[PDB]
């Protein structure tokens, strides 16, 4: 996160840190708890990931220093990547992780609500991007979970900012015209959470952008409301 501040413990209880153990253990991507065995993240996180056996999901973490060999995590049973996904810049940048065990809900770890189909017309005024990513393009994974409040940008304005790309309605952009506050390397897959009628909704999945927090280069997120039926298909299968 560029231009962010340290979060408080339990502020984003749906935020997870997805680690890979190959070749050594390290933070790979952010993610969100959406169900007791379901993590919603970005499909691009799994480039070259051959098996779910190298993945570890950590919930209820404020600081990366909380994670040692003895720290409990959730194993990943299945990686489900959207069938139409090719690359982040083309859309469909969405994946589900089916966990090997159930997440026990509490004040440190709980699910974020998916946006409603009726909430497609609603205007979100209080949106936040969170993660352990870089603070500048050449930086490092941060110890403490950072947060930044960012305004949502219309599809029309976002398309003006990205000539040469096709910004579809399955994408949602966010950022200040002048830049300064945005997601950066290591934040991808994490949430873009918006508070509406005192309830937090998973509005976007941190996906891509040209650089980090650049003037007139908003962050591009998977527009979660457009994938609600896909999420239900995968998580509510008979
Ligand atoms: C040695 O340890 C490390 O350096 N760890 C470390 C650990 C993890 C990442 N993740 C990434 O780079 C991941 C990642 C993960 C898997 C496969 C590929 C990629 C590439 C994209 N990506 C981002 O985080 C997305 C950046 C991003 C962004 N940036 C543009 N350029 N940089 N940021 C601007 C706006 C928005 Cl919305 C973004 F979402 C990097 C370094």
């Amino acid at each position: 996160i560029v231009g962010g501040t340290a979060s408080v413990r339990g502020e984003w209880p749906w935020q997870v840190t997805l680690h890979t153990t190959s070749p050594t253990q390290r933070h790979l991507c952010g993610g969100s708890i959406i169900g007791n065995q379901w993590i919603l993240t970005a499909a691009h996180c799994f480039y070259g990931v051959e098996s779910p056996k190298i993945l570890r999901v950590y919930s209820g973490i404020l600081n990366q220093s909380e994670i040692k060999e003895d720290t409990s995590f959730f194993g990943v049973q299945e990686i489900i990547i959207h069938d139409q996904y090719k690359m982040a810049e083309s859309g469909y940048d969405i994946a589900l992780l089916k966990l090997e065990t159930t997440v026990g809900y509490g004040d440190s770890q709980r699910p974020i609500c998916l946006p409603s189909k009726g909430d497609r017309n609603v205007i979100y005024t209080d949106c936040w991007v969170t993660g352990w990513g870089y603070r500048k393009l050449r930086d490092k994974i941060q110890n403490t979970l950072q947060k930044a409040k960012i305004p949502l940008v219309t599809n029309e304005e976002c398309q003006k900012r990205y000539r040469g790309h096709k910004i579809t309605h399955k994408m949602i952009c966010a950022g200040y015209r002048e830049g300064g506050k945005d997601a950066c390397k290591g934040d991808s897959g994490g949430p873009l959470s918006c508070k509406h009628n005192e309830v937090w909704h998973l509005v976007g999945i941190t996906s891509w952008g040209e650089g980090c927090a650049q003037r007139e280069r908003p962050g591009v997120y998977t527009n979660v409301v457009e994938y609600v039926d896909w999420i239900l298909e995968k998580t509510q299968a008979v």
